[PDB]
């Protein structure tokens, strides 16, 4: 720890006792690193306090029914007909579905937290420092950077611990500090010092701080403090304001259970209302009050029945799963609804680079001019082997190797690309390949550099370490690099200002180096360099030059391509403006065109198959890159955007053509093109943001700082997990495998957390109105009270539970990834579907009541007949039907009770075989896909024997089911239903027409 900020350039390189061009010595690292510890700061949590998740008794639904557990506790305080034993089950059947639920909830959720911290361990982020075992610079783990070291930062990197600049390498450094200080700009820094040792940290304009990101530039520095005592390890567990909500569609459910839970309501009143006339029935004695009291408890009871108070844990449960199968898939959430919004996505924008290719980057060809005589050119033209960062190739002219050293226009293009160039190469020892340090476009010319050996040094006695950078650093000491004009993508281009090294070995003058895309650098060059002479561009070479740029881009190879050209009479230094970076281009002016590298980029395997797939699945995707327009189309055409000889004249634009169109054409454009090329950073973000007018819900994918705009107003953003920090800071889900199949998997999840709660809701829903139409049902028709308080509860408990939570583990519908994407538009249940909750519900409530019916009328076995009985209640009161034959007592039997309530359960459970599917019948779909629903429902079953067959239980319910007709009855009543939404999933199946 350096306890100031406010010490100058000098004094921090000399409290710890370091070199600038050094770094520490591998045994300073060695003794800072027992005396300040490794680069950490502890795990922030685990999220699970073991109590703040267990309290997920939060939703309404779930306080609905605590409310209801206390009056029948308190209703249990007052003993009425030694209901006591039950009376006190009451409270307890209720609570223990909540319980039930609970288990399930907190399970899943802390299961999924297990798979997210475990993802983190997968690629450690490693920082870029100067150390003096290694001459270039090094790729160390970012933990175990001490104070002392040298640490480089550039664009897109995140800085790994709090830093003193002490150089800036471009013309001016921004970086990203939301994250710390609010400031949700990009802000510049210095090296200039300041005073104040307690100014806060929005003063402390000279430093970076762990967790920022750097927008732009490049600066060197060395680290101030690290671990716990980093200004951002201040604030890891102690300030913050943690960002929670609910997803679009658990916001959408939260509406569909307050305006059902005020409906059930009104029920439930409706229902204590209608029996207003059976208050002062004998049966509780016909006082007034101990009559009404009974009935407002079965209201109480069939509310807690009704209310499908498993709603808000199977929430939970599938996105908790659904995080906990992409986090299997090496794909990190970084918020909560991103799975759910990328169900319904049906646009996919993607980046080129790195996203939709491998960034392997590696130059294959390079051309220089060879002849200049009137309209003829001629050119030298290369070919280069090697396919990685190796420094082990050959340079071949007409299929054999030669000497770059014999060109003289290859010298000078070597020398542009060692020179012009911010990005280096080291050796990875551990895993023994060269690894890029910077951006991959440059780290390829870092590697032809040393391929090429163009002054012929001794490359063959060195090693594996110092042979990277051995050939660039011979012509890094022939011209100073003064000051860089670094990369703006207004004009596409990077160049750097370099002067002879000692002013004796060369006095030719100072010297421009500028490489960029060919269209914007060949504009700007009145000259072509013809071995070490000069002549004039003309109309003939060029179109030479751009024809070559042509056919290496639409080629089987579709090879990505910059320019490489010297201005011979740059300004004088004192003469430019550092400060605009929009003059940088007229800075860049009468250049004289040295050659042009053409560089390999293979697409990845696996994304000609997941578009396939999203071509399948209703999903349009488009290509969005800077890079060429030829190399773009072409690089469609082999991924499968295109057709292999489809014409693409109308959907493809660049972006200056896409700017000339106005405003209503530039709309249609983006509903119609696949393919933008050339484009800037507002050009990604305004196709999105069209893509938005038309009400599409679409989703960016992209790794580098190139697309951080575009990431954040698209819907769904997805980064890659080999790129820069800035654009996983913008992204609400992370792609650690590079996997670009894992975000169709995500829209196959996505849609099957829809399509599995719209069964959720088809089950309780259907199977609840045959719990509601059974009691208004015996009411209506004169029938007798065939349910009972403790019993609606039953009820509750063993179909309303388990069996309905396992619903959300349903396999995903068949043809899901088959039909069109979900409008965020559509109701969450349509015209037609109220319907089938009906036709089901209908049948449930008539089963229920004719079976308690069944058993007065054809039972014959017990009691007997009763044929066409208006069932008045007094006939066993009082004789009244005038009957010889009265029959005392034979109503208020407890076998009805007990023949209909388990018609009332089988039924239900009968009911959630259906709720496999919406519309695929189980002769596609049999009830084996969802093992845990079947478990669930076995569950059900026989804790419901239990309350029938073990013998003090059935005092506490009513007595038991006889043994062979009775459950066959049951069970042919309750079958049918299964052949009902059996019909009616083949009706929908085929009348889908309108
Ligand atoms: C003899 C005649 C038949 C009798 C039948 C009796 C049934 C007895 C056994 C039942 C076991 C089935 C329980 C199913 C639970 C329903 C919810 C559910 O489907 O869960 C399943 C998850 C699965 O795990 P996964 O997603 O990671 O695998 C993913 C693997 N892939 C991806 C391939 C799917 O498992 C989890 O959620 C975590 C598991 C925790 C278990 C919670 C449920 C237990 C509840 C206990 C309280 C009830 C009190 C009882 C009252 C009586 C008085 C004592
Ligand atoms: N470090 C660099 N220095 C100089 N020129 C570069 C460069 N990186 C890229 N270029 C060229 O300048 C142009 C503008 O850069 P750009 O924004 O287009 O990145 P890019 O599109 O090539 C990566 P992506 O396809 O992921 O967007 C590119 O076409 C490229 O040929
Ligand atoms: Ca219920
Ligand atoms: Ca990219
Ligand atoms: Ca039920
Ligand atoms: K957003």
């Amino acid at each position: 720890m350096e306890a100031a900020h406010s010490k100058s350039t000098e004094e921090c390189l000399a409290y710890f006792g370091v070199s600038e061009t050094t770094g520490l010595t591998p045994d300073q690292v060695k003794r800072h690193l027992e005396k300040y510890g490794h680069n950490e700061l502890p795990a922030e949590e685990g999220k699970s306090l073991w109590e703040l998740v267990i309290e997920q008794f939060e939703d309404l639904l779930v306080r609905i029914l605590l409310l209801a557990a206390c009056i029948s506790f308190v209703l249990a305080w007052f003993e009425e007909g030694e209901e006591t034993i039950t009376a006190f089950v009451e409270p307890f059947v209720i609570l223990l579905i909540l319980i039930a639920n609970a288990i399930v909830g907190v399970w899943q959720e802390r299961n999924a937290e297990n798979a997210i911290e475990a993802l983190k361990e997968y690629e450690p982020e490693m920082g870029k420092v100067y150390r003096a075992d290694r001459k270039s610079v090094q790729r160390i783990k970012a933990r175990d950077i001490v104070p002392g070291d040298i640490v480089e930062v550039a664009v897109g990197d995140k800085v790994p611990a709090d830093i003193r600049i002490l150089s800036i390498k471009s013309t001016t450094l921004r970086v990203d500090q939301s994250i710390l200080t609010g400031e949700s700009v990009s802000v510049i820094k210095h090296t200039e010092p300041v005073p104040d040792p307690r100014a806060v940290n929005q003063d402390k304009k000279n430093m970076l701080f762990s967790g920022t990101n750097i927008a732009a530039g490049k600066a060197l520095g060395i680290v101030a403090t690290t671990g716990v005592s980093t200004e951002i390890g201040k604030i890891r567990d102690q300030m913050a304001a943690t960002e929670q909500d609910k997803t679009p569609l658990q916001q959408k459910l939260d509406e569909f259970g307050e305006q059902l839970s005020k409906v059930i309501s009104l029920i439930c009143v409706a229902v204590w209302l209608i029996n207003i006339g059976h208050f002062n029935d004998p049966v509780h004695g016909g006082s007034w009050i101990r009559g009404a009291i009974y009935y407002f408890k079965i209201a109480v009871a069939l509310a807690v029945a009704a209310i499908p108070e498993g709603l808000p844990a199977v929430i939970t449960t599938c996105l908790a799963l659904g995080t906990r199968r992409m986090a299997k898939k090496n794909a990190i959430v970084r918020s909560l609804p991103s799975v759910e919004t990328l169900g319904c996505t049906s646009v996919i924008c993607s980046d080129k680079t790195g996203t939709l290719t491998t960034n392997q980057m590696s130059v294959c060809k390079m051309f220089i001019i060879d002849k200049v005589d009137g309209d003829f050119c001629s050119l030298n033209e290369f070919s280069i082997t090697g396919s990685t960062y190796a420094p082990e190739g050959e340079v071949l002219k007409n299929d054999k190797p030669i000497r770059s050293g014999q060109f003289d226009g290859l010298v000078e293009l070597a020398t542009i690309c060692a020179l012009c160039n911010d990005s280096s190469l080291d050796f990875n020892e551990t895993k023994g390949v060269y690894e890029k340090v910077g951006e991959a476009t440059e780290t390829a010319l870092t590697t032809l550099v040393e391929k090429m050996n163009v002054f012929n040094t001794e490359v063959r006695n060195l090693s594996k370490v110092e042979r990277a950078n051995a050939c660039n650093s011979v012509i890094r000491q022939l011209m100073k690099k003064e000051f860089t004009l670094e990369f703006s993508r207004d004009r596409k281009s990077m160049s750097v200002y370099c002067s002879p090294a000692k002013s004796s070995r060369a006095a030719v003058g100072n010297k421009m180096f500028v490489k960029g895309a060919p269209e914007g650098v060949i504009d700007r060059c009145n000259y072509v360099r013809v071995g070490t002479t000069r002549v004039p561009m003309t109309g003939p070479v060029k179109e030479k030059i751009l024809s070559v740029i042509k056919e290496w881009g639409t080629g089987r190879d579709t090879l990505r391509c910059l320019a490489l050209a010297t201005r011979d009479t740059p300004p004088k230094r004192e003469e430019m403006v550092l400060d605009d970076s929009s003059r940088f281009m007229e800075y860049e002016t009468d250049l004289t065109f040295v050659g042009v590298v053409g560089m390999l980029d293979p697409p990845r395997k696996e994304v000609m198959g997941s578009i396939q797939l999203c071509r399948d699945a209703g999903i349009r995707v488009i290509m969005i890159t800077g890079d060429n327009k030829g190399t773009a189309i072409a690089i469609c055409r082999r991924i499968g955007i295109f057709g292999e000889n489809e014409e693409v004249a109308d959907r493809a634009y660049t972006g200056r053509e896409f700017d000339d169109l106005p405003l209503a054409e530039q709309r249609e454009a983006c509903r119609r093109a696949c393919c933008f090329a050339r484009v800037e950073p507002s050009h990604k973000s305004k196709i999105v943001e069209y893509l938005q007018s038309y009400d599409e819900i679409t989703a960016m994918t992209g790794d580098g700082v190139n697309d951080a705009p575009a990431l954040k107003k698209a819907e769904i953003g997805i980064a890659m997990g080999s790129g820069t920090a800035v654009a996983k800071t913008a992204s609400e889900m992370v792609l650690a495998d590079d996997n670009f199949s894992t975000i169709v998997a995500a829209v196959e999840e996505g849609r099957a957390i829809y399509n599995n709660m719209k069964q959720f809701i088809r089950y309780l829903i259907s199977s609840n109105v045959g719990e509601v139409v059974c009691i208004f049902l015996t009411a209506a028709l004169g029938l007798p009270e065939a349910l009972i308080p403790v019993q609606l509860l039953w009820v509750n408990l063993v179909t309303d539970g388990l069996p309905a939570t396992a619903l959300g583990f349903n396999p995903p519908d068949l043809d899901i990834m088959d039909r069109p994407p979900r409008s965020p538009k559509e109701p969450l249940i349509s015209g037609w579907l109220f319907f089938r909750y009906m036709a089901i519900g209908g049948y449930v409530g008539a089963a229920t009541v004719g079976a308690a019916a069944w058993w007065f009328m054809y039972a014959e076995d017990g009691p007997g007949v009763t044929y066409h009985q208006l069932t008045h209640f007094m006939q066993c009161t009082e004789d009244h039907p005038h009957f010889e034959g009265l029959d005392c007592e034979i109503f208020e039997a407890p076998e009805p009770m007990t023949m209909a309530l388990s018609v009332l359960v089988t039924i239900e459970m009968c009911n959630a075989l259906n709720s496999l599917s919406e519309n695929q019948s189980l002769m596609r779909m049999p009830p084996w896909v969802n093992i845990w629903l079947l478990g669930s429902i076995c569950l059900s079953m026989s804790l419901h024997f239990l309350i029938l067959y073990v013998d003090p239980l059935p005092m506490i319910f009513k007595l038991k089911a006889l043994d062979l007709t009775q459950w066959l009855m049951v069970l042919k009543i309750s079958l049918p239903v299964i052949g009902l939404d059996e019909i009616l999933k083949f009706i929908a199946r085929n009348y889908l027409e309108g």
